RNA sequence: UUCACCUAGCCAACACGAUCCGGUUGUUUGGGAACAAUUCCCUUCUAGAAGGGUAAUCUAUGUGCUAC
C-alpha cells in the first residue's frame, strides 16, 4: 500500500489513480425516481463503478469511488446532462489517492419495506 | 441475479476442506419380499370341456353416486 510518495507524476502515472466521487442531489422527480436510478445505473456500468447510491423522490445521494479519471466524466454529466429538473447540487467530502477499493459491485439502495407497515409508520 | 442483513430453524452420500481411522480401498458371475388347490374328470384328440385365497394401521393425489 505504497502512497502517492512514491514517483507519482506526469509521464505515466498520471491515469493510474483511484478516489471518490462527490456528489449530492436534491429536488422533485418524475413518479418516484425510477427513471433517475434506471439511468444511473446503465450508464455506471459503462464506467465500471464500485459504489453505491441511493435515490428516492426528492432525496438523492450515494458515496462512488472508482477510477481518478473514470469519476471525472460522472460530474459533468450529473450537474448539467439531465433531463429531469434540478435544483441544486451539494458537495460532502472528496480525497483522490487511496490503496484497493472497499465495494466491489454496483448497487442501488431500494425500499423494500413491508407494505402493512406503511400505513403504521 | 436486494453479490445485501440477524440467525438456539441445514447436507460430512454433488464437490473442496481442519482432525481421527485405512475394508488386495477394485473387479467377474447373481440376488434385492407383499398373488399355491399339480396339465382337477375310464365323458376325448391332428375342428376347444368341469379347480386356483395375505381379510393388519397412516399421509398426499387422479376417478365415481344427485330426478320417484
Amino acid at each position: 500500500t505504497a502512497p502517492r510518495v512514491v514517483r507519482d507524476r506526469d509521464e505515466t502515472n498520471f491515469h493510474e489513480m483511484l478516489g471518490k466521487f462527490r456528489f449530492d442531489l436534491q429536488g422533485s422527480f418524475k413518479e418516484n425516481g425510477d427513471m433517475l436510478r434506471d439511468s444511473l445505473l446503465q450508464v455506471g456500468r459503462d464506467l465500471f463503478l464500485v459504489g453505491w447510491v441511493k435515490c428516492r423522490s426528492r432525496f438523492a445521494t450515494g458515496h462512488i469511488q472508482g477510477d481518478v479519471h473514470a469519476l471525472s466524466y460522472m460530474r459533468r454529466y450529473l450537474e448539467k446532462h439531465v433531463d429531469e429538473s434540478v435544483s441544486s447540487v451539494r458537495f460532502y467530502e472528496e480525497n483522490f489517492g487511496m490503496p484497493l477499493l472497499e465495494y466491489e459491485r454496483l448497487s442501488a439502495v431500494n425500499d423494500f419495506r413491508a407494505p402493512g407497515k406503511k400505513q403504521q409508520h
